[PDB]
């Protein structure tokens, strides 16, 4: 349920993609699976995800609607059908305007609850309004998206359990993020003007906001913050009562809405409107919105040269998608020398990780992979058990 109020922000760089390419279950010969394309890490939202069967496009792949993480970086997860064998190659290819050339990956097989909006303008200067795109989350599972430039031009549902909202609701939230589109294209005209832009180039608004309800949905912590073209603009701190502004612009805005007392207005919704309709949502989607899916966990072995090997700890079938996955030699820990891949979406409601160390070859029995999970009663302790080496 979206928030009502469409403060202005006031008349008076670019990052490369990072990409996963990973099936969705353990891949077997000969079994249908799902492949997956996880593009995050880029800015500006302009890109281009192909995804490749022996060097050929798939024509059938599915995209995620545009959304982005707390540091602003957008996520996109591409997927299709596929059934792997021993010879067929896979891989995912990008385009995007921070890289010369396209890059190509292929496929290697070796109690707090919160509801968020993100919120994405992108101006297209001589070819008509921003395109808008809008997602709402309840903690990792997306129920609402709008896009401007789809057909409907109404809120669309993402998850069942929402579908069971009347007309009424979906009416209002059209009729609310219609609204925050318009506002989105009135910030990027005035940014413009602020950071004295052509008229020519593209630009990009993103906003966040929503709350967190502890164990017993009570108010938790609210958020209400914007970027321009990726860069943190203004934010409401953590007693909704204030704003933290990046830079002197952003202070224009920040005395503007001091001034009209906005705060205290968005703490109205965050602390009430926000926790009221969290709490029906939790109750409406209660079988997959209240529960906890366990990693899964196991070592990997992988020869590396003579003398070291990699063991790579891997954690599966997990929600919700926050984790810690860290190895510990001799008791104390250490990310000195660990590589950790990002979070991502198996495609099914539920996360994967992994964890990777160079261990010297003798020495594996000292290594430990711990996570950490709110599933889990106990963390989970592994070691590679050195079976045929």
């Amino acid at each position: 349920y979206m928030l009502d109020l469409q403060p202005e922000t006031g008349g008076g760089i670019q990052r490369t993609p990072q990409i996963q390419v990973y099936s969705r279950h353990p891949p077997e010969n000969g079994k249908p699976n799902i492949l997956n394309c996880y593009v995050t890490q880029f800015h500006p939202s302009d890109i281009e995800i192909q995804m490749l069967k022996n060097g050929k496009k798939i024509p059938k792949v599915e995209m995620s609607d545009l959304s982005f993480s707390k540091d602003w970086s957008f996520y996109i997860l591409a997927h299709t059908e596929f059934t792997p064998t021993e010879t067929d190659t896979y891989a995912c290819r990008v385009k995007h305007a921070s890289m010369a050339e396209p890059k190509t990956v292929y496929w290697d097989r070796d109690g707090s609850h919160s509801m968020r909006y993100f919120f994405t303008s992108v101006s297209r200067p001589g070819r008509g309004e921003p395109r808008f795109i809008a997602v709402g989350y309840v903690d990792d599972t997306q129920f609402v998206r709008f896009d401007s430039d789809a057909a409907s031009q109404r809120m669309e549902p993402r998850a069942p359990w929402i579908e069971q909202e009347g007309p009424e609701y979906w009416d209002g939230e059209t009729r609310k993020v219609k609204a925050h589109s318009q506002t989105h294209r009135v910030d990027l005209g005035t940014l413009r003007g602020a950071y004295n832009q052509s008229e020519a180039g593209s630009h990009t608004v993103q906003r966040m906001y929503g709350c967190d309800v502890g164990s017993d949905w009570r108010f938790l912590r609210g958020y209400h913050q914007y970027a321009y073209d990726g860069k943190d603009y203004i934010a409401l701190k953590e007693d909704l009562r204030s704003w933290t502004a990046a830079d002197m612009a952003a202070q224009t805005t920040k005395h503007k809405w001091e001034a009209a007392h906005v705060a205290e207005q968005l703490r109205a919704y965050l602390e009430g409107t926000c926790v009221e309709w969290l709490r029906r949502y939790l109750e409406n989607g209660k079988e997959t919105l209240q529960r906890t899916d366990s990693p899964k966990a196991h070592v990997t072995y992988h020869p590396r040269s003579q003398v070291d090997v990699t063991l790579r700890c891997w954690a599966l079938g997990f929600y919700p998608a926050d984790i810690t996955l860290t190895w510990q030699l001799n008791g104390e820990d250490l990310t000195q020398d660990m590589e950790l891949v990002e979070t991502r979406p198996a495609g099914d409601g539920t996360f994967q990780k992994w964890a990777a160390v160079v261990v010297p070859l003798g020495k594996e029995q000292n290594y430990t992979c711990h996570v950490h999970h709110e599933g889990l009663p106990e963390p989970l302790t592994l070691r590679w058990e050195n079976l045929y080496f």
